[PDB]
């Protein structure tokens, strides 16, 4: 065959060849000694204008001006502002384009049908904690809209040479506490156990329940990050009940709309933009199998099967599972009656596979990353489960980004 | 460098320097992962003789007699015979050993807690395909044990420059016979219409049911294949209910005992066994999720989730997710109620932590392959799912081949 990978989906018996893999100009992890697939986080002047050229050829044929004056005057103002200045700026809808283009790239992503429909909010005059908040408040106003989820981002100035950064130091914008207890335990996410002590240290009273709302510690440069507390009424969040099992409403369990990641690393064209949320909404399993049920999570999946009145002293009968559905169930219900946008994994998954279609046709492949792409339960009775995927960085991208202290 | 694979779980990190071991490459490269890929791609004296000295090496090892006599006057027996003749011969202990280690070292066997536990028949004095038929009987006779199921290889004579191989053509021992109807559906098991019309035309007569049990075609160096039916009390089967859906039943279902497979080329110290056939038990998502719910195999989904009365017209009921649970419950049952070895996915995956942990002890770590340890439902709720692993190729090995037609 052709020289470039051979992808196969074993439910259908159809083959593709990734041609875009050719176009990958940075390393993943794995060597042919060995795969490293699995890994969660693996560990300049003529380099910025090399990634600056290819982000605005990028540029110019997604709107077919390729090799035109505009293209070639637009290659000379970047150099020439990279020959005085060490750095460059992106023309509005450069901005816009390179956006949509690193969330169409990321290859963790089974949303990225969606990927040309982005609100960007461009937030790069902005000069202080304060005003980051009132940028982050409209966000998070235009993007909850009442239920009917929005996707956008909104993007603070880029890493300037010999200034601080802006950061959000929140992993999300809507995040529940974790307090540690005498007994070691802990109330509420244990996975925000260090962003509610941050926020403790930094002045924040704190509550003592099981999800209560963190304040956000906006960091603008060279400055202590300030806490900024979110106003209870733009927090949209879901009380969870079952549609027939009618204790479940009884657990007092909820989740927050609006999934917002704050502490990713926008790059386009070789310019970084260390704060630049962005919002989407959820899949289902995301809330019903990993917030509520991992073991180092909420992990409620035992009390839920003692609810059900299940075997829980044996794996075989399989309790684990059907408490699982269940909880699953009752987050997609719960969001349906409450009106609030949420998709769930079949139907997701579905949606990713056109999306994978479509980009053979416009680019003649996807990355794809099959072991985040393929959700937490019902793997298998998932199209993507039987999709061969290639996974490789293109760039612009979304990236993580060290910690801030 | 040397990999760092965290459990995200627990938080706890080890190093994989068996990695270092590798002297075969896999499908990546560092521009792209190609960890999802099926298959591969592709599928002299010198080199031979490095690769027997490495698994002499192994086995005195393994035995503590590194650097006896008898590991110096094997090494030279190897050597004498591959200068002199091109090949070279294992003794039965060598052997042993050899497949027991292949057994440990493939990366997609969640099984391998029990590596050490494994019956080696020795049939390389086989000269004609009425004789593999022998063997292959006694195999599933000791394996089948009636119920208490024992892991167990046949090796059949090595590959030998001359000549063509010993192989069986079959993918499994126990396989359902897949009918086409010229109207394009097929009646069986759709994995199997290949092997079922190969059947036929070396003169099988079909069977017309769901779940009709294939003949063998065995075949002997450079012979046409020849076929012989398994004795139906050779081939335990198991019918498959439900605990409590008494309709279940009614379905008409039922799954073989003993999984045996029959198409993997097993390599100890650079010789190929093409024939080699092995065998141990089922875990439960097998046959539960893949085999009959796979909408390439059976495709029952719908039937299971029509008898529940659940709704499927839509995704977000989670209609598949619910029938898809019951009916690997029926499978954990039936197998239970017939007394037939089966396990869990949650026992499994638990078992091969500890695996993971021994080996980690005893050879610095374990090549392993994550999509395919990871079972195809309940992800996340196995700890498999939060480890980190390194996929490599250690041998010996036991590898795919072409299909001898
Ligand atoms: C429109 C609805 C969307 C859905 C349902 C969605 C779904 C998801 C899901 C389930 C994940 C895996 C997350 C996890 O397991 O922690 C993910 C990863 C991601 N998605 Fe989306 N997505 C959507 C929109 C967006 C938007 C708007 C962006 C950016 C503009 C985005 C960028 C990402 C990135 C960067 C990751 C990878 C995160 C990482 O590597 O840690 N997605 N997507
Ligand atoms: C004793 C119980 C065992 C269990 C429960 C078990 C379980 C499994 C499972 C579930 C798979 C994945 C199969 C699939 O999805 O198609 C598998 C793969 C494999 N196991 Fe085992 N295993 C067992 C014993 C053995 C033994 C005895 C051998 C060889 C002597 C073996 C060699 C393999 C190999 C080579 C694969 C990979 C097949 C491939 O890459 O296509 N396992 N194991
Ligand atoms: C739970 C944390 N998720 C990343 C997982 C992670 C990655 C690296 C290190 C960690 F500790 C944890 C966050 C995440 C990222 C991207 C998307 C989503 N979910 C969504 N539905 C969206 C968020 C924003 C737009 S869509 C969640
Ligand atoms: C269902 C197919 N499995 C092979 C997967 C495959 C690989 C390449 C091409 C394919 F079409 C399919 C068979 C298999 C292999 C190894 C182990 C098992 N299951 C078992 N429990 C055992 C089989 C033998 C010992 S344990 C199944
Ligand atoms: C070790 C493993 O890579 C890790 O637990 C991954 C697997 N797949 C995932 N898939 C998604 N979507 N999100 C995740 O956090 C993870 N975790
Ligand atoms: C494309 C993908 O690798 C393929 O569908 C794999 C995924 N994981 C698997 N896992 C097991 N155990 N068996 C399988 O056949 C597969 N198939
Ligand atoms: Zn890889």
């Amino acid at each position: 065959g052709p020289k470039f990978p051979r992808v196969k989906n074993w439910e259908l018996g159809s083959i593709t060849y990734d041609t875009l893999c050719a176009q990958s100009q940075q390393d993943g992890p794995c060597t042919p000694r060995r795969c490293l697939g699995s890994l969660v986080l693996p560990r300049p002047a003529e380099q910025l204008l090399s990634q600056a050229r290819d982000f605005i050829n990028q540029y110019y044929s997604s709107i077919k001006r390729s090799g035109s004056q505009a293209h070639e005057e637009r290659l000379q103002e970047v150099e020439a502002e990279v020959a005085s200045t060490g750095t460059y700026h992106l023309r509005e809808s450069e901005l816009v384009f390179g956006a949509k283009q690193a969330w169409r790239n990321a290859p963790r992503c089974v949303g990225r049908i969606q990927w040309g429909k982005l609100q960007v909010f461009d937030a790069r005059d902005c000069s202080s904690a304060q005003e980051m908040f009132t940028y982050i408040c409209n966000h998070i106003k235009y993007a909850t809209n009442r239920g009917n989820l929005r996707s956008a981002i909104t993007v603070f100035p880029q890493r300037a040479p010999g200034r601080g950064d802006f950061r959000i130091w929140n992993s999300q914008l809507v995040r529940y506490a974790g307090y540690r207890q005498q007994d070691g335990s802990v109330r509420g996410d244990p996975a925000n156990v260090e962003i509610t002590e941050l926020c403790i240290q930094h002045g924040w009273t704190p509550g003592n329940g099981r999800f209560d709302v963190l304040p956000l510690l906006l960091q603008a440069p060279d400055e202590a990050p300030e806490l900024f507390v979110l106003p209870p009424e733009l927090v949209l969040e879901v009380p969870l009940e079952h549609p027939t099992l009618e204790w479940f409403a009884a657990l007092g369990l909820r989740w927050y709309a609006l999934p917002a990641v704050s502490n990713m690393l926008l790059e386009i064209g070789g310019l970084e933009f260390s704060a630049a949320p962005f919002s989407g909404w959820y899949m289902s399993t995301e809330i019903g199998t990993r917030n509520l049920c991992d073991p180092h999570r909420y992990n409620i999946l035992e009390d839920v099967a003692v609810c059900m009145d299940l075997d829980t002293r044996t794996t075989s009968s399989l309790w684990k599972d059907k408490a699982a559905v269940e909880i699953n169930l009752a987050v997609l219900h719960s969001f349906q009656l409450a009106k609030v946008t949420i998709v769930d994994h079949h139907a997701a998954t579905v949606s990713f596979m056109k999306h994978l279609d479509n980009e053979q046709k416009a680019r003649g492949g996807c990355p794809a990353d099959w072991a985040w792409i393929v959700p937490p339960i019902s793997g298998s009775l998932t199209p993507v489960f039987h999709q061969e995927m290639v996974n490789y960085i293109l760039s612009p991208a979304f990236r993580y980004q060290p910690d801030p202290w």
